[PDB]
């Protein structure tokens, strides 16, 4: 139906990967062909491409740093993930009290920890990082009901990579009661977070250690807290994408 | 003959590779480019390639995981095997009594296994996985002539992959009698698995400790047993098929 | 000058890697791509690349075992060795005396050894090894200068790949006399070899420890013989070759 | 606008890849394709890439020895350093007094090395290797302000490659004096170089042990030195190049 013609120009740009089956490229008369490569496996197909329930149904995968290429000029499908925003842990497990002591420290005393790759799209950009947390001190550890626990809940995160030794402290709010630890009173840190291209690990911890938590059930840092994190999480659309695909595409 | 036009539609599927020299593509006047890629290594050539007594002549390879292209309108072949149906294992060395222990134990006592590798493409559908299964009684270990043996002949399969611990017993018949191990007289474990993609591990067992094996020639758990797995194997499609090749096709 | 065309037909063969700058391949208006693999690397150009004392000009590398295509009618050159014919090793040690006592056992005792990477494009075929051998026992190890020495050099190699133990004795000539061991009366091991595909170790080695040996200058299995393999090479086609690239042509 | 057309000729070469935002390909309407391979990360895009203060924008990555494809007839834009010349290493601790005694005995006593990986476009072709060289005696260790110090700095550089043990020395001054080491007063320790492809470990040394810095200071042979290796560099343009981009190019 159309005569193949030569391509006069090259266009270079990075597409946000996000959940569910999307378009990749639209229907672009002037386009001759796409040399893509996606830091995630990527599913793509035509019109017909389906992902009820996450099963993927007329796509085909191609593997995570594969170069591939399309030389269509209509409609291209993908799908990566059917997550709308970016959940990187869920915990039952109580926080423990931390001291910024750096990471060989927290990891040996078994604090859990998360790692952020921060790609080159995000490199120095500010996100938001947030988590649902509990607290709960009403009976725990055998705690009196109406003993005041202050609480200020951080994530320590390494300003270099894993391999670095120093944290960052970083908080949103402090709290001070009698904690029940209803899942409709939860609190919600929020806070924005610069970082370098990399890997960032990241702890999340209790900071404050109460005088009263100490003298009733003997308390101490790296002890489990009164805090829990629920779910830490971001709705930040620079994080919910899943990675961007990298796009070299000729035009007439 | 035919001039070069530009392809509108992709599309995105997946073809069963089969036994001997078959097609891969058609002849088809729309395609004007085709991105495969085999899980298994697989030879490519035209009209004139053949396969006689498994060497293939008029082909070349392509590896297992290498992503490559035709660009042809025309008929292409491919070879990746000779086998008709799909042949785990055979044994001639008798299957052991066992229990279920869980995979870490029958492989710390020498219970022979094989791995089934269930692609995304076979995820949660039902398959059959049979074996021809040698009873043999008499005489053997210095067993009476007469004394008869109960036999029920085992799959025990991982439930999750070959990493976890847990096994699922599959069985589809028990025998008993006196016997003379006649190979006419095989008989056919055939029971219907469902398994979730990735590796599971199989160990062929007898899950019977007959009480006069115990008592005449001292058998217990982990020895050798009246029964032999000849043969385990499947015949179902969905098993004989060598892999599922991905295709990205391009047409105008 | 000329307007693109479809490809119909799909050709896969393989092309001998020959010495010096020749022709991958020829001007064919027919021919629309081709896809190549070479199984070592190779420099390809156009009509100007040369490679004067091994330093090829106008020409770039594609590394063994890379896929890559030429999209080109006209006439393309490749490189890959000046090598004339396959030189496998050249000694100036004394070959060891050795008898038939498996892989594992000449290793032991440094037995030097080089392998034969058998390619399909050879499976079961036959071919020629060569070796220049240089027997020379007048003096030495003060041996006198009559004594007459029988010599009968071997090939011991591999009937499996080199991770199995078992030799084959390959010999085509046995010797007797008192030599000087000059270069010009240096004789010719040459047998015909038929190798499954894959990998077989080779020992060069001396058969025969002359009684006269043992008396005089007390030589034993495993000690240096009267006998060198100056150069161990082949200049049959077959083994000259440098490997066969692999080729799938489209065309008109 | 333009009609696909058939290639004829095939042209390889090398492109030298040297700093900021500079063309790969120029506009040539002869040209179809163009087969690439960087040996360093490399970023490609059309007339809009920059690269203001190392960051990249409208450009995308290949990886280093990704082979990757350009089928346009336009101009093609790549970034790979903003490094105008090369700078080996820079030091601020003084050199060691060391003695021709071979790469392992230097790598033994702590004698800091840098290497330089010799490109084949390099081969046996001689280049500039340069160092700021700072002598500062007066006071250090407590050496007399007017103690006469001979110094003569070299490279002492592997004529094989960095896993064998002989040093060539390379010179090109000699001074004598009481050193101030003033930073206007930096000597430029600048010689010619030839070697073989592949990679050359370098060690910056001290080789003059003055009988004065004995007496005085007991100095001795892998001490600190009163020289010192402000950096090493190259500004020859053979060094300057990032890496040479292999090209397969194809023309109608
Ligand atoms: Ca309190
Ligand atoms: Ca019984
Ligand atoms: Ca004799
Ligand atoms: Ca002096
Ligand atoms: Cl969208
Ligand atoms: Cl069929
Ligand atoms: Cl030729
Ligand atoms: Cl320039």
């Amino acid at each position: 139906q159309e005569q193949t013609t030569k391509s006069r120009d090259v266009n270079s740009f990075q597409i946000p990967l996000r959940d569910g089956v999307r378009e990749l490229l639209p229907e672009d008369a002037s386009r001759n062909r796409a040399s893509i490569k996606s830091p995630v496996d990527i599913w793509i197909g035509g019109e017909n491409m389906t992902a009820l329930n996450g099963i993927v149904d007329g796509g085909r995968k191609f593997e995570a740093g594969q170069e591939f290429q399309i030389n269509t000029f209509g409609s291209v499908n993908y799908w990566v993930s059917d997550e709308e925003i970016r959940v990187f842990k869920e915990y039952s497990a109580r926080a423990k009290y931390a001291q910024n002591e750096g990471r060989t420290a927290l990891e040996a005393n078994n604090v859990p920890f998360f790692d952020i790759d921060v790609p080159p799209e995000l490199d120095g950009v500010p996100f938001s990082l947030k988590a649902r947390v509990r607290h709960k001190s009403k009976g725990v550890d055998g705690l009196g009901d109406y003993t005041s626990i202050s609480v200020k809940p951080a994530f320590y995160i390494t300003e270099g990579d894993e391999t670095t030794d120093t944290l960052i402290k970083y908080t949103s709010y402090g709290s001070t009661g009698s904690h029940s630890g209803y899942d409709f009173d939860d609190n919600t840190l929020d806070v924005m977070v610069t970082l370098s291209a990399g890997v960032h690990r990241v702890f999340p911890v209790e900071t404050e250690l109460d005088y009263d938590a100490v003298q009733e059930v003997q308390h101490d840092w790296y002890d489990e807290s009164f805090t829990t994190f629920i779910e830490v999480y971001s709705d930040d659309p620079l994080l919910t994408v899943k990675g961007y695909a990298q796009i070299l595409m000729e035009r007439t």
